[PDB]
Order: structure tokens, then C-alpha cells, then sequence
């Protein structure tokens, strides 16, 4: 309510100055009238904490006794036709503004300049994750394909992990420009692209982290059953079948997914079916439950029991070496599964609040810690390889041998 009085004040002195003629000043003097008669009926956060007879409150509504004053004479102007004039008029009105109203207010367009703020500060965090999300991920990819040593079914799995990571991190420099931009210059193939990279990242991820922690509970704690079970052929058919799965999702994001004309901007979005705002929370309580809450749930019964497993026995196999080796690897996946759900739950939980609860969706805090948990979402797929790295032996070796001969 007050926000928005402020602002159509704030823009209506920038159209007096703009105006062509007296018609167009008129208009605008007259929504300011409008604006600050609201605004000064109403209490600035900054005053909650005084009374209505404070000399603060006194001097908020005294400001906006004068301003529309001014405002008063300027219209007496603008209808008798005089451009020059009223606009001349329009100048002592940023005067009052200043020395009364923007003490109370703040400055002019300083939500604005707070969006401006964050969208920089977006693109330098997406920048970086894009570098080393994307660089990283690549050569995880190559290392893998490259060595014998590296063809396991946990490093099948973190091929998975690394592509989708790779193809999401792709996208980063473009999700960049439309937040400085306020709107998307791309058109609708590129649109469809994000949009579905996007969605294929949050589902493929999630349910290769539960394949691999069952392939990983399997081979921990069913050491002798798991020959039937594990095979880096195996891992990677259920790479596809996970591929295969998340298009449930993918290609109806692909269709869904438009550029439409919004506000003088263009936007980037999912258009559902009638009724949209229904389809919408459906496809979002689904998002919640088989992308984030069910996996989990499956994710945390394998999790406590290779815990379990892990200081239960001596030996979880022959060798002291190998022992070792097993254990590490299976250290490796709880950190990168524990890492997964830190960088993830923060969003999952509020995009469902965004929807469903009535929050302050304006509010520069609330936006800005939305943002930050969205960002931290893709700050996942450059932890990762630097995961792998520090936590996998083999992984730190042939990263340093594949770039010793890039081409063999
Ligand atoms: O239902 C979802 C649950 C979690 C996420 C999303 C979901 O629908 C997308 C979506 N709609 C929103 C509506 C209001 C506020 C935020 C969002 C997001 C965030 C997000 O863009 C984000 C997360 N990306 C992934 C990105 C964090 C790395 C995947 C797609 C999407
Ligand atoms: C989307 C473009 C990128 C998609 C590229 C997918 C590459 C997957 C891959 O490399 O598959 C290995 C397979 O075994 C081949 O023999
Ligand atoms: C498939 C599994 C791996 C995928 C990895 C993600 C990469 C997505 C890349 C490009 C999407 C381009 C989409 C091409 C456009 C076809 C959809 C379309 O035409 O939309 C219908 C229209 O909007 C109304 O009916
Ligand atoms: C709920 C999340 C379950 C993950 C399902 C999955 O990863 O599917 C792979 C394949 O279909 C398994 O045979
Ligand atoms: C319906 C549309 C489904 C189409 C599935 C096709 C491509 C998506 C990418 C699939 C990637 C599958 C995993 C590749 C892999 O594991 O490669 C390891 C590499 O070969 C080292 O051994
Ligand atoms: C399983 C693989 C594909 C199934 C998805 C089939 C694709 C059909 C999706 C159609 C749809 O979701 O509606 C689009 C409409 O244009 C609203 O914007
Ligand atoms: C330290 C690494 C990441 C912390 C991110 C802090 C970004 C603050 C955003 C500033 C803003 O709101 O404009
Ligand atoms: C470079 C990598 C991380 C730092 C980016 C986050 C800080 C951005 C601050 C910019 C701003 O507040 O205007
Ligand atoms: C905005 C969309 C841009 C998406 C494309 C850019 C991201 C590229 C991602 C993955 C391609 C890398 C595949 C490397 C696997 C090794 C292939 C092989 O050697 O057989
Ligand atoms: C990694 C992928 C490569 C990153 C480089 C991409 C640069 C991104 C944005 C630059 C902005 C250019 C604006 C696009 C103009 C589209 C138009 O014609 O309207
Ligand atoms: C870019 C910001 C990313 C911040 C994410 C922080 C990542 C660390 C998160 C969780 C680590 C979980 C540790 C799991 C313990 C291993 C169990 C064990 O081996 O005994
Ligand atoms: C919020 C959840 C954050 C991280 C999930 C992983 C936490 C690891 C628990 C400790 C494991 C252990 O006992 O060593
Ligand atoms: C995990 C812990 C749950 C985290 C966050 C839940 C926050 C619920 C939001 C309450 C806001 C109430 C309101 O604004 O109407
Ligand atoms: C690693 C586990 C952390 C999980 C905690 C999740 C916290 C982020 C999720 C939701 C926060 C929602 C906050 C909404 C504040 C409402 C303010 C208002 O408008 O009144
Ligand atoms: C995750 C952190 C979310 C917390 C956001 C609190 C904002 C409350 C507010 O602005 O009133
Ligand atoms: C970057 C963010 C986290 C990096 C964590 C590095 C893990 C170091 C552990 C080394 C080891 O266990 O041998
Ligand atoms: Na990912």
C-alpha cells in the first residue's frame, strides 16, 4: 500500500519532466495528488515505534501538507494549459520530497537500486560457479571415460552427477543477463532449453544420489550379495532408466515452457494448462515429495545403516588396503549426499513456502534469501568435482593425468 504510493509518486515527477504538453502533466500531477493523500495516511516502518502526535510523525504528515499544496497550484497551472510552468512547478516538489518525505521513505527507486544490487551480486556468484562447475564437471566426464580405474559403478553414478551438473552450470551466464536485464533477450528455443536443463538437474541429481547410496549400502553392507547386484554396466543402464524417469517431468517442461510478454517484459516461464495457478501447485507438492522429501527418506535408511555398519565391523573385506579403500569411497558418497541436501533443502522448502503461504513476496530480505538459496542450489554442481577431488584418491591422480595429455 504505502510502498506503491511512493513509487507512483517518485515516477509521476519523472513523467512531469518528460511531458510533451499539459495534457500529460495534468495526468501525472493528479496520480501524485492521489498517491500522497494514501501515503500520508499511512505510518513508515521506520516510525511503528512512535506516536501518532511524535514531532517524527508530525513532520511526515506536515511534508505531505505541503507537497500537495504544490501540487494544487501546479494543476491550477497545467489546466489553464501551461506546459513551461507547471513543469517549472514540478521542480519545488522534489524539494519538499527531499527535506520531508524522503528523511521517512528513503531515497527514491532505492528498491530498485536493492534489485540492481542483488542481480550483480548474482551474476558474480553464478559466474564463478559457472567456471567451475562447468570446467569441472567436463574433466570429471573425460577422467572417467579415459581410465580403467575409473569405470566403478559409484563413478558411473558420478558421471551422471557430473553431466547434469555441466549442463545446469551451461546455463548460469544466461540466467545472469536476464536478472540484470529484468527480461529475457534470448527467445523461446533457448527458454525451453533452461527451463528443462533446470528441471532435469533437480530430478536426475536427486535420484542418482539414491541410486548410488543404495548401490553403496548394497556394496557395504551386503558384501557377498552385491556381485549380483553391482556392475559398472548395471550403473550405467540405471543411468539411463534415471534419464528416462526425470522426462516424466523434462518433456512436459519442454512443452510448457514459453516466452510471454509481461509488463513491457519478456518472461521465461512455464505455462500450465487451465487452471494454471492448480497445475501449478500439483506439479510443485509433487516437486516436494519425489524430489526432495521421498528420496531423502530412502537416502537416510541406507545413510544410518552403513553408519551403523561401518563401527559395527572390523573388516569389510581382506585386506587392510582394501578395507580402506572401501571405506573412503563410501565416506566420499555421505559427504557428497550430505552436501547435496545442505545446498537443496533451503530452496525445496521455499519454493513451497513461496506458493503456498502468505509471505511478504516484495520484501527485499525475503527476495534476496531466496535468491541466495536458489544460488546455493547451483553452488552444488561446482562443490562437487572439488568434492571428489579431496575425498577420492583416484579422482585427485587421474584429474593430473589427463591434463598431463589432454589428447593421450
Ligand atoms: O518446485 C521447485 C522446487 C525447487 C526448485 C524449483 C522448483 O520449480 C522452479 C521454481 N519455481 C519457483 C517459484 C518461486 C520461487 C522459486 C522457484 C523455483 C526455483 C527453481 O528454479 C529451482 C529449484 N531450480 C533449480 C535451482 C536451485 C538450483 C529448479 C526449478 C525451480
Ligand atoms: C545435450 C547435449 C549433451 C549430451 C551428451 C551426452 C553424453 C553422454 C555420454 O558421454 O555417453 C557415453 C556413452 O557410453 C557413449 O558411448
Ligand atoms: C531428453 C533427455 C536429455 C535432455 C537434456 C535437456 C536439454 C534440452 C535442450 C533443448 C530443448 C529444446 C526443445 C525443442 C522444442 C520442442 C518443444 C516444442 O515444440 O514445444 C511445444 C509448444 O511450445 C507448444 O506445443
Ligand atoms: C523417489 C526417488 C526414486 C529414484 C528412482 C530412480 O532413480 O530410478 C532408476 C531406475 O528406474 C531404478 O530401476
Ligand atoms: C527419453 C529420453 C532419454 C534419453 C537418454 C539419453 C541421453 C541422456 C544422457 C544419458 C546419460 C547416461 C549415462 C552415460 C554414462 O554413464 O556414461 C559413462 C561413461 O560411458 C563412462 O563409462
Ligand atoms: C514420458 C515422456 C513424455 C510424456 C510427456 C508427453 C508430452 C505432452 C505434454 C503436454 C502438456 O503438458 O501440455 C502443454 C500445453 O501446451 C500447456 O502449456
Ligand atoms: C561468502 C560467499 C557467499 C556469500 C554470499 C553473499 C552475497 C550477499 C548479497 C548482497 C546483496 O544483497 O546485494
Ligand atoms: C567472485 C565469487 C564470489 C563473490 C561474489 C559475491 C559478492 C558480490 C558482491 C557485489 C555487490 O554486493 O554489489
Ligand atoms: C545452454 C545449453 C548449453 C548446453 C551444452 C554445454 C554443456 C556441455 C555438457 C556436456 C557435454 C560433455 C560430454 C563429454 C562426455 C565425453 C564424451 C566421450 O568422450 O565419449
Ligand atoms: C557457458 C556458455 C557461454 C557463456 C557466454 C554467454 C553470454 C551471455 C549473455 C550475453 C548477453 C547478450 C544479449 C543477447 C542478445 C539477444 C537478442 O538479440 O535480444
Ligand atoms: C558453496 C557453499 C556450499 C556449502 C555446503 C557445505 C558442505 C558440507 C555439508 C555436509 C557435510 C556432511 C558430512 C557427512 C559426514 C560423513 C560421515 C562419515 O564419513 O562418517
Ligand atoms: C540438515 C542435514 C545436513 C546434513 C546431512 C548430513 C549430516 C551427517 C550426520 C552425521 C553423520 C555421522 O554420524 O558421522
Ligand atoms: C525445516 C524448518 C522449517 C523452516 C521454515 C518454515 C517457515 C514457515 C514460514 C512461516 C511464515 C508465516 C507467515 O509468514 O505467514
Ligand atoms: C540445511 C537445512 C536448512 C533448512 C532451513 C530452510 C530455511 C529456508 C526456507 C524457508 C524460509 C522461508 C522464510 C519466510 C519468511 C517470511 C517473512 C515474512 O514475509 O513474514
Ligand atoms: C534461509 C533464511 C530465510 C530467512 C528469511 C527471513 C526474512 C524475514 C523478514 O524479512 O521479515
Ligand atoms: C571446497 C569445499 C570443501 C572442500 C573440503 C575438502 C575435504 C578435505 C578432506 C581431505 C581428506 O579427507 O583427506
Ligand atoms: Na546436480
Amino acid at each position: 500500500d504505502l510502498e506503491d504510493n511512493w513509487e507512483t509518486l517518485n515516477d509521476n515527477l519523472k513523467v512531469i519532466e518528460k511531458a510533451d504538453n499539459a495534457a500529460q502533466v495534468k495526468d501525472a500531477l493528479t496520480k501524485m495528488r492521489a498517491a500522497a493523500l494514501d501515503a500520508q495516511k499511512a505510518t513508515p516502518p521506520k516510525l511503528e515505534d512512535k506516536s501518532p502526535d511524535s514531532p517524527e510523525m508530525k513532520d511526515f504528515r506536515h511534508g505531505f501538507d505541503i507537497l500537495v499544496g504544490q501540487i494544487d497550484d501546479a494543476l491550477k497551472l497545467a489546466n489553464e494549459g501551461k506546459v513551461k510552468e507547471a513543469q517549472a512547478a514540478a521542480e519545488q516538489l522534489k524539494t519538499t520530497r527531499n527535506a520531508y518525505i524522503q528523511k521517512y521513505l528513503g531515497s527514491p527507486g532505492a528498491r530498485s537500486a536493492s534489485s540492481l544490487a542483488l542481480a550483480i551480486a548474482i551474476t558474480a556468484l553464478y559466474s564463478a560457479v559457472c567456471a567451475v562447475g562447468l570446467l569441472g564437471n567436463v574433466l570429471v566426464m573425460f577422467g572417467i571415460v579415459r581410465y580403467t580405474k575409473m569405470k566403478t559403478a559409484t563413478n558411473i553414478y558420478i558421471f551422471n552427477l557430473a553431466l547434469a551438473d555441466a549442463l545446469a552450470t551451461s546455463t548460469l551466464p544466461f540466467q545472469s543477463a536476464k536478472y540484470l536485464m529484468e527480461t529475457w533477450p534470448f527467445g523461446e528455443l533457448l527458454c525451453k532449453a533452461v527451463l528443462s536443463i533446470d528441471y532435469y538437474n533437480m530430478f536426475t541429481s536427486i535420484f542418482t544420489l539414491t541410486m548410488m547410496s543404495v548401490d553403496r549400502y548394497i556394496a557395504v553392507c551386503h558384501p557377498v550379495k552385491a556381485l549380483d547386484f553391482r556392475t559398472p554396466a548395471k550403473a550405467k543402464l540405471i543411468n539411463i532408466c534415471i534419464w528416462v524417469l526425470a522426462s516424466g517431468v523434462g518433456v512436459p517442461i519442454m512443452v510448457m515452457a514459453v516466452t510471454r510478454p509481461r509488463d513491457g517484459a519478456v518472461v521465461c516461464m512455464l505455462q500450465f494448462p487451465s487452471p494454471s495457478w492448480y497445475w501449478d501447485t500439483v506439479t510443485k507438492i509433487c516437486v516436494f515429495l519425489f524430489a526432495f522429501v521421498v528420496p531423502i527418506l530412502i537416502i537416510t535408511v541406507c545413510y544410518g545403516l552403513m553408519l551403523l555398519r561401518l563401527r559395527s565391523v572390523r573388516l569389510l573385506s581382506g585386506s587392510k588396503e582394501k578395507d580402506r579403500s572401501l571405506r573412503r569411497i563410501t565416506r566420499m558418497v555421505l559427504v557428497v549426499v550430505g552436501a547435496f541436501v545442505v545446498c537443496w533443502a533451503p530452496i525445496h522448502i521455499f519454493v513451497i513456502v513461496w506458493t503456498l503461504v502468505d509471505i511478504d513476496r516484495r520484501d527485499p530480505l525475503v527476495v534476496a534469501a531466496l535468491h541466495l538459496c536458489i544460488a546455493l542450489g547451483y553452488a552444488n554442481s561446482s562443490l562437487n568435482p572439488v568434492l571428489y577431488a579431496f575425498l577420492d584418491e583416484n579422482f585427485k591422480r587421474c584429474f593430473r593425468q589427463l591434463c598431463r595429455k589432454p589428447c593421450g
